[PDB]
């Protein structure tokens, strides 16, 4: 193979570099000094690591094509990404829709997809809300709200915004009551298909520690709620839940290929299950998540459809290699 | 094969089917049309897709035995189902048992089954309960309640029942804290031989979204607790509790030969465990249960014992096909 | 093979004996006869099943070497254990630190791992604390304590504590809040070399059922918590924090080969991850642990470096092998 995969050393590269090990690509991992024993020794899955946090020029050398990792664009800057030489798995495109919540918010709204109520004016906050801080990943400083008035006393406290607003583009949103549901999707360019490859529970600290603590307890804790992600437990949905959650997917990508150029490769809609049903979207992460790397040998939903493990990793190596033998492989890149 | 595996198209119709085809079997699903891209296009493991509810002609036609789903005898009828032409995977006299509580309790304490402690009169509510609606399905309108005084507030305003008895049989249970875990068995009557197929921790809105409500926002909410199916978490159990939960399950086959004519095929053992390691039951569920889905590649039981993936549905095509080969297809089969 | 492995017949004699099949050993299990038919008819792993405590003579001459599991330090005595003339696999010298809290913690300082603020005076008490009873097994007899007013008044209720002269060589340690996570390693004598096998999220009992309960219905159960093993649930971490965890263990394994003459084999690192991503440990398990009996057919880490299924199980089974091909077997033994 003329191609080789390189990733950012973060976040779902073992599994990416595994994958793409399994499809007889030869692997690069770039990132700090301090994680190359990880992919060199612990688990060997990379052929070079450079430790540079994005070292184009040899990766050009190396014929390399980046797989996106869920803290790539983090790690590096949104601007440095979308100018970068070195060829990009999926629409870059898509990165600017995903770092506004405003754009992820009509992404959804067209793909028809259920979502909290959102309120510009907190004296309208009929329910309890949850606040969301501009530019905030990972849910940091994320905090409950029951009323107007509620939330003025909290909105001075965490953010220090005076009442009657000057609200820094932070998001009120409806705390929606549901059980936490991720979803891993695969679109295929190459086979013009989308695919369900996995769901997990996302295991977060410290909201996932606190039902542990009896209730007349909790208050001595002085507890602030955060949502901290530290790892990702499997799951399956029930099974008549699987045609409206593959009927999002799917909106979900024809609603990309009508306001960016499209949405292919690894996806996830990240929401809740209520007690009617519904899946509520928080958001769409149009990448690889942190959930698929449970998934090394397979998920429940590859092993109805495949005779062998595949990851979303193994997944994307697949497609890249299709791709180059399809002789279209500048389709899937950007 | 002669004999082609039919199922209704919902709950664990993929595993089943995967199963199927795994052991050389042509395969049916039937059911919605909305449904159908499911199995024949994202997962295409059925090899014909009737949209009839019940297309008993054309199941005879195509050789079919129907394994049978968890929504099945709820969508049909028990009546219909009772009288079916077609032959049915498992014994059909277990159906009555287990429709009725009152059966389904008699079932378990012949068997030795630890179960809770049950409430004719609400005055006699001593320790917190769970009222449970009649013929309730999936947990549908179960709530709690502390003591006879606040049953009786509670039943008025979620049942309709007014003050002092006239209870349509509905069932008062002591509330068991418990971890809930869900044993998945498998009885082969070609064998006679009870096998543990898998364990799971069944995943339930709104009760397992709450403990991630912090105790002083709860009331906020306006909180009825709801038992709504969404998923299915895996696991294993502390080993030396596996004796005891193996040794129910052959109590609770024993027991179901000497009350009606016996159960083979797919079981599972609903309850929860207690800090003194007890294993109380709520209902024996004498059907493949939604547990049973993430086991598609086996699952840390099976392969302790097999060189092989086998989840439920491929044992189910397995003792099939070995009935069929030891001509006694017809002992597993009413 | 000559040498034959051995293992006491409860917490992971299944995982372990299945193991030494898959590399080519003989298999004993030594315990209950009540347990016997889970080793030799449900699950045919045991070779010889013999009925008793600690079958010395019987050992010798099937040429036996010990695996210990969780349980068998537990049942024989630490005295008995230390004294066996059958060969144990691992380091004898490591049970006298692990069943000290004082040489647990002395370890864990020198290993520079973060361990919880422990208290010798209750009224120094400024934040929630959780009580260890002196050799408490399985958590077994602990206690939260919010305050120091709390403390005593629950010491005296469950222990008999009246004032600081009689504390009675319990643990006042501070409540850390953050989610459990138990990473499982495995330390190779022959390789000279540390893996990370797998992770798990222990289930417990009534800890984990009681956020099921909405705060306002939870004083009506007047709950003793309790943090009884039951279960085990599989997760993976964020990969960012591989190398934290994988460090620890190595730490661990170097001040072990300095303080008591080496860790090999398996081990176990259980505590909690807190919202700023620090790795808070309770203590070391210096042995294979519960957890690892999910990953029988491999873990999401293991199937990165083996195209085979590798439990902890297997993985000591092969490390024996090599260290007799190697002519090295005593290296492991003690
Ligand atoms: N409207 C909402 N209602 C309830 N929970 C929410 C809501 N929005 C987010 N959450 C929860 O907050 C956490 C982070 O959500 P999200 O905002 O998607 O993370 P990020 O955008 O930082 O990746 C998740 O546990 C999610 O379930
Ligand atoms: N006596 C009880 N104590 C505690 N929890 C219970 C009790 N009975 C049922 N539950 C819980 O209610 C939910 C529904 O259980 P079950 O009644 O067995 O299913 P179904 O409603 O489908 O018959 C489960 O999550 C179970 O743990
Ligand atoms: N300092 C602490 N803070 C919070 N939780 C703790 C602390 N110590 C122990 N625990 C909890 O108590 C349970 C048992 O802990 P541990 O003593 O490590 O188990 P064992 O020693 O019995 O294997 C676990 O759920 C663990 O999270």
């Amino acid at each position: 193979m003329k191609v080789r995969i390189a990733t950012y050393a973060s976040h779902s590269a073992l599994q990416i570099l595994k994958g793409a090990k399994d499809e007889g690509f030869e692997t690069i991992a770039f990132g700090s000094s301090k994680v190359k024993p990880l992919y060199t020794k612990y688990f060997p899955v990379a052929d070079y690591f450079i430790e540079e946090k994005y070292p184009e020029e040899e990766l050009l050398n190396l014929n390399a094509v980046v797989v996106p990792t869920g803290s790539f664009v983090a790690h590096l800057g949104i601007e440095l990404v979308e100018n970068m030489k070195v060829p990009y798995f999926g629409n870059k495109r898509v990165l600017r829709w995903e770092s506004d919540r405003n754009l992820e918010r009509k992404w959804l709204k067209k793909a028809g997809i259920r979502v909290p109520e959102v309120y510009e004016d907190p004296d309208d906050i009929e329910k309890p809300v949850i606040v969301k801080p501009h530019g905030a990943k990972g849910g940091k400083g994320y905090f409950l709200a029951k009323d107007p008035e509620d939330f003025w006393r909290k909105a001075e406290k965490f953010l220090g915004i005076k009442r009657k607003e000057d609200l820094k583009n932070i998001q009120i949103q409806e705390y929606v009551l549901g059980v936490p549901v991720y979803p891993h999707y695969f679109y295929s360019k190459v086979r013009e298909e989308l695919e369900l490859m996995s769901i997990d529970r996302r295991y977060e600290s410290n909201v996932d520690a606190i039902g542990r603590i009896p209730a007349k307890d909790q208050l001595e804790f002085d507890m602030d709620i955060t949502y901290t992600v530290i790892g990702n437990i499997p799951i399956v949905l029930r099974e008549s839940l699987l045609m409206d959650v593959i009927e999002a997917g799917e909106r979900v990508v024809k609603a990309a290929e009508e306001l960016m150029g499209g949405l292919w490769g690894p996806f996830c809609l990240e929401g809740v299950f209520t007690p009617d049903l519904e899946f509520v979207v928080f958001e769409i992460s149009a990448r690889i998540v942190a959930g698929t790397n449970i998934f090394v040998n397979g998920s429940p939903y590859t092993w109805l459809r495949y005779d062998r493990p595949v990851s979303t990793g193994r997944r994307i190596a697949m497609e890249i290699r299709e791709a180059i033998e399809n002789d279209m492989l500048e389709k899937v890149l950007t």
